[PDB]
DNA sequence: TACTTCCTCGGTTTCATCGTCCAC
DNA sequence: GTGGACGATGAAACCGAGGAAGTA
């Protein structure tokens, strides 16, 4: 029927929002939700349809080797192919996501941080379903402060598999 | 067939932003 | 008055259930 919504493999123009999503099919983790093996990774939202195939190829690439499907060939990866191999799937995912268009928008660079009224000093803010909150996490002088209290707020709250604006091991 | 792998986009969650409260 | 602390709102990200697309 309807023709797939972009030319590259693990990319999805969303509906709506017209952005590029990049996503991949775990098919070795066990979906618990479902019995059967196989899980749908999401990898961010990119403004460049081209970004979202890279992106795609990358995550690909950390999951399965230099020889699995990918938009374009591995030749083009072996910088990224090394560094890859120095951290862990979570920790790649995480500065895949921390790369992507949909990270931040808006003013600052940061996610989390804006700016207070007209001020010129950056709040953080951070959203926590339980409770039902938007926190409110302080007023900072600079955007990079602003976003580490963001960013600790978001370890704490998401511990494991949470996306920082700067490196998680930043803060051990 | 039946069965696996991959895409889609609507609920759900969260941000970006701006404007409002109240305890001082 | 007032200014940190937040709430309201709309935009936009997030992400799996489910159906579509390949297998074999
Ligand atoms: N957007």
């Amino acid at each position: 029927s309807t023709r797939r919504s972009s030319i590259y493999r693990g990319v999805t123009r969303h509906r709506w929002t017209g952005r590029f999503e990049a996503h991949l099919w775990d098919k070795s983790s066990w979906n618990s939700i479902q019995n059967k093996k196989g899980k749908q990774v999401y990898l961010g939202a990119y403004d460049s349809e081209e970004a979202a195939a890279h992106t795609y190829d990358l995550a690909a690439l950390k999951y399965w080797g230099p020889d699995t499907i990918l938009n374009f060939p591995a030749e083009t990866y072996t910088k990224e192919l090394e560094e890859m191999q120095r951290v862990t799937k979570e920790e790649y995912l995480a500065s895949l996501r921390r790369q992507s268009s949909g990270f931040s928008r808006g003013v600052s660079k940061y996610r989390g941080v804006a700016r207070h009224h007209h001020n010129g000093r950056w709040e953080a803010r951070i959203g926590r379903v339980f409770g039902n909150k938007y926190l409110y996490l302080g007023t900072y002088n600079t955007q990079e402060e602003a976003a580490a209290a963001y960013d600790m707020a978001a370890i704490e709250y998401r511990g494991a598999n949470a996306v920082t604006n700067f490196d998680i091991s930043n803060y051990i």
